[PDB]
């Protein structure tokens, strides 16, 4: 199985060894069982959506995927990479909500197709014909009969041959279009393989959503790499029961299942203790984080509520990667038995150093370590020089999962994808700060969003962390730290949703005064505004992340939903 040079050659011989043995079940509602596929029909699926795009000359073109999570976007997926259609997955349309998102992904893909299911088809058909013209075709794949898979035409795929387009979720700027490679795909499947050590007796949950790399090249391909048995529910199912996670890993013995931060934390503060007694985590051996700051006490908090359902914090997998990396690029806490971490001077890290306190400290957790034949050094990103030991700088990687570029953005591909630092080319610029420390990758931030104000750095992740605990009128994760230009000087703004119980008595001085107190004291800033807005209301991507340069832009042009402002 290392000698497959693509998942269409994986998938086929899988559907000849294990081919009765189920693939994926689907959990409608996080509960009951409502799809399943084996490793045979799923290859049969994906030869008669092959031949069905093929038929209807999709072969070459950019497709984009409209699906729920389920059974049929899966097809869908394999499905383009049998025929040869440039996938791009994307968050499906919903009720009352404008396409703008779609448009311009369908606008920088310039994708001919759109791939739904019939039910949708029925109601965005005419929308997308206003909005993209008659030549752009939308396609139903969920009634292809199988028997027209007797018509695929099977390409000769190289590992160079493009395979998707991933795009980024719109955190710091429009989403840009990751070009996925065939050999990207099956370079990075061997490199999570190294790190999860999963074989065909694992079995895995995901609630991820199928869209983006975690859960798609994580929870779709990988089960597939491996031979596994994978099960599979919304991300909404979790998302209003997050007992419904942990109790499927306790139903089928789930020995490989993980989340971004968030998710842990959601866990130990929505899980009633009697719930607990309902649980044996003592299987779940790898529960992986990443996609965002892994927090020491996220980990600990988790660790602590269920350690009586038997979950060790010796599970804990932190790692990192990124789109333009396919996905993994560093994991696990190496030779110790629990995830890594440094207690180092806060004052230090502001001015790029990583060191003891000789002033305040703060808590870092590792990422990972470097997995496989990758490289990844730590650059000054304006010098370009490589730093020493003991400074923060810009994380470079250099490996066949790094993809090939941005699509269609030949100067941006060129800054990002051709680094040169010392004697060496060929490196991707993340745009993460970080460092490295006894063989493991921390990640400090991103690099477009950090805050330069008075003269320091300042990661706005932190100050919005110290904000939201200020008030109980806060609500958590929905805050965003930016800086403006007041006659020539960077200044920090807030945006900050308050909660739907306290918007309609917000005493908005009291609240305000609170969040000053609380940035004043642990970071020495003092805000020019503080923005107060409605639930559900702050710029955000698809997936949730905060768009932290669109509250900025909402700030500056008042079209945020303002509830109170302090000035
Ligand atoms: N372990 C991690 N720690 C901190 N940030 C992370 C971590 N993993 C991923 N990220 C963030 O998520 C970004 C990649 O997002 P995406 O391309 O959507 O996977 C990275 O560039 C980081 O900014
Ligand atoms: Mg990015």
């Amino acid at each position: 199985v290392g000698q497959f040079a693509n998942f269409v050659d994986l998938l086929q011989y899988r559907a000849k060894l294990q081919a009765r043995k189920t693939v994926f079940s689907f959990l409608a509602d996080g509960e009951a069982e409502s799809a399943a596929l084996t490793y045979g029909e799923l290859d049969q699926k994906a030869q008669a959506i092959a031949a069905f795009l093929q038929a209807n000359q999709a072969q070459g073109q950019r497709a984009l995927l409209l699906y729920p999570p389920g059974l049929e976007f899966i097809g869908a997926f394999l499905g383009c990479l049998y025929a040869g259609v440039v996938a791009v997955p994307a968050y499906p349309p919903r009720p009352n909500k404008s396409f703008d998102r779609l448009h311009s992904i369908i606008q920088d893909a310039q994708a001919k197709f759109a791939l739904t299911t019939t039910e949708l088809k029925d109601k965005i058909a005419d929308r997308l014909e206003a909005l993209e013209g008659t030549d752009f075709h939308c396609l139903a794949t969920d009634q292809v009969e199988l028997i027209s898979g007797k018509n695929w035409q099977k390409p000769n795929i190289s590992g160079t041959d493009l395979a998707f387009l991933q795009y980024t979720s719109g955190s710091t700027g429009d989403p840009k279009g990751v070009m996925v490679s065939h050999h990207n795909l099956i370079h990075n499947s061997g490199l999570i393989n190294q790190g999860f050590q999963d074989t065909e007796a694992s079995m895995g949950v995901s609630w991820l959503p199928p869209y983006h790399d975690m859960g798609l090249i994580g929870g779709i391909l990988q089960p597939i790499y491996v031979g596994a048995t994978q099960i599979l529910m919304p991300p909404v199912a979790f998302l209003q029961r997050p007992f419904r996670w942990l109790k499927a890993i306790n139903d089928y013995r789930v020995s490989t299942s993980g989340a971004p931060n968030f998710a842990y934390d959601l866990c130990a503060s929505q899980i009633t203790p009697e719930q607990i007694r309902e649980l044996d985590l003592s299987c779940w051996r790898l529960a992986f984080s990443g996609a965002e700051p892994i927090r020491a006490v996220t980990l600990e908090n988790f660790a602590k509520t269920f350690a009586t359902a038997g979950f060790q914090k010796s599970a804990f997998y932190p790692c990192y990667g990124m789109a333009e990396t396919t996905l993994i690029v560093s994991g696990g806490n190496g030779r110790a038995q629990l995830p890594q971490e440094i207690i180092v001077s806060k004052q230090g890290i502001e001015a790029n150093q990583v060191r003891p306190a000789q002033e305040t400290t703060v808590t870092l957790v590792g990422s990972g370590e470097v997995i496989g034949d990758q490289i990844v050094k730590i650059v000054d990103p304006q010098a370009l020089t490589e730093c020493t030991v003991g400074e923060i700088g810009e994380v470079w990687v250099k490996g066949e999962s790094v993809a090939q570029g941005y699509w269609q953005k030949p100067d941006l591909t060129q800054q990002q994808f051709q680094g040169n630092v010392g004697a060496e080319t060929g490196f991707l610029r993340t745009g993460d700060l970080g460092f490295l420390q006894g063989g493991e990758l921390y990640i400090t931030g991103r690099l477009k969003d950090l805050l330069i104000i008075r003269g320091r750095n300042h990661y706005p992740q932190d100050i919005e962390l110290t904000v939201e605990v200020a008030h109980p009128a806060l609500r958590q994760g929905a805050g965003a730290a930016v800086s403006v230009d007041v006659n020539g000087e960077e200044q920090l703004v807030i945006v900050q949703e308050v909660e739907r119980k306290y918007a309609r008595k917000l005493n908005v001085a009291a609240v305000a005064q609170a969040i000053r107190g609380a940035i004043a004291a642990e970071h020495q800033l003092q805000p020019q505004a503080i923005c107060f807005i409605k639930p559900g209301s702050i710029p955000k991507t698809s997936s949730g992340k905060i768009r932290r340069h669109a509250c900025k832009a909402g700030f500056l042009d008042g079209s945020l939903a303002v509830v109170g402002e302090w000035q």
